[PDB]
């Protein structure tokens, strides 16, 4: 037995992604515990330069909206989809004060949050965002850290953001791309190994008519990791 790593798709942005749908992935944001309204999936991407640069508009509501994209995931040449993997987005990110924004990187099954890494800046009175990760959807998601980025070490730039499984763990990660070390969160979840996976979306929403973050993607990519084969 050797093993070796198994590319599923690769988005560079350079031209309009292809094997992807719009605006009709899974979210992961609880809006029904935060007194918010059904998150949206809706609105376009605009690409230049090899990024795509989602767009949103300030129009007055109590919920988030902003573009998804997602894409299936089929087993490994091995026949696994419980196996490791590592699932990499490319982000340039930005904020203020007076800015809000979210995104999420989630992986799914047959419809549900498996995993969901996300980013926050959610107060247009404070510039402090959070990196969160949850396992899980709906009633049975567990929030497993919400951690408040330091903004003198957390600046305005280049991040990866990882998410990794390992057997029973799972990894979630914020690469600093352009000053090294970043964010690194890792939990052996119960029967981990055993939860498959099927599909990926990505979400970039603003929240009501407060004005935005700055927010680009620049690469997204998903590898089964460790494929057995002989
Ligand atoms: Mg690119
Ligand atoms: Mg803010």
């Amino acid at each position: 037995v050797k093993q070796k790593s198994e590319r599923v798709y690769h988005l560079d942005f350079n031209q309009t992604p292809t094997g992807v749908t719009l605006n009709n992935g899974v979210t992961a944001f609880p809006y029904y515990e935060h007194g918010n309204d059904a998150n949206v999936q809706s609105g376009p991407f605009g690409y230049a330069n090899g990024i795509a640069y989602p767009s949103t508009e300030r129009t007055a509501s109590n919920y988030w909206n902003g573009p998804s994209m997602s894409g299936t995931i089929p087993k490994n040449s091995n026949g696994s989809n419980t196996a490791n993997f590592q699932f990499v987005n490319r982000v340039n990110v930005g904020t203020n004060a007076a800015e809000v924004g979210r995104f999420e990187f989630n992986l799914t099954y047959q419809g549900k949050i498996v995993a969901s890494l996300a980013l926050f800046d959610d107060s247009a009175s404070n510039d402090q965002w959070v990196f969160s990760g949850t396992v899980y959807d709906g009633s049975q998601a567990q929030m497993l850290f919400f951690d408040l980025l330091p903004r003198n070490y957390y600046r305005d730039g280049n991040y990866n953001a990882v998410i990794t499984k390992m057997g029973d763990q799972l990894t979630f990660r914020l690469d600093r791309i352009d000053l090294g070390d970043g964010g690194i969160e890792t939990r052996t979840v119960s029967g981990f190994s055993s939860v498959p996976i099927d599909g990926w979306t990505a979400w970039f929403p603003g929240f009501s008519d407060q004005r935005g973050w700055s927010i680009n993607w620049q690469d997204s990519y998903f590898e089964w990791i460790n494929v057995d084969y002989w």
